DNA sequence: CTAAAAACATTCGTTCACGTGAGTTCCAGTACAAGTCTAGTC
């Protein structure tokens, strides 16, 4: 719902990070167990750069639409991370 | 001559100063992660 607690919450992020919000939402509705391997979400990532150099939204919809639905909350926040090229795990790419 | 008063010699205990090995812990130093890097228009 577009005035839904989690509708707000994901709009207003404080533009504790966008993606602990995501996967607070998500907890509730993902599954617990996801079915994508690497190659996969590197084929639907490679797909939805495609489609923005291209200027085509409508298969980044459907991509984004995909991973989200095979894909568990853990997952969704990491992906959100990569997309976002934001990890912070820790250790330096050194 | 005589004993006694003074002086001298010895051993012990306590105090102190220094040196040194071992255990505990506190901190300066080092390493590493993360953020910043100019401001605006169109």
């Amino acid at each position: 719902p577009r005035d839904g607690k989690d509708a707000l919450k994901l709009l207003n992020y404080r533009t504790g990070d966008f993606a602990m919000i995501a996967y607070f939402v998500l907890k509730p509705r993902c599954l617990q167990k996801g079915s994508l391997t690497i190659q996969q979400v590197n084929d639907l990532l490679d797909s939805i750069a495609s489609n923005n150099s291209a200027k085509r939204k409508d298969l980044i919809k459907k991509s984004l639409l995909q991973l989200i639905t095979q894909s568990s909350a853990l997952e969704q926040k990491w992906l959100i991370r990569m997309i976002i090229k934001d990890l912070k795990l820790g250790v330096s790419q050194q």
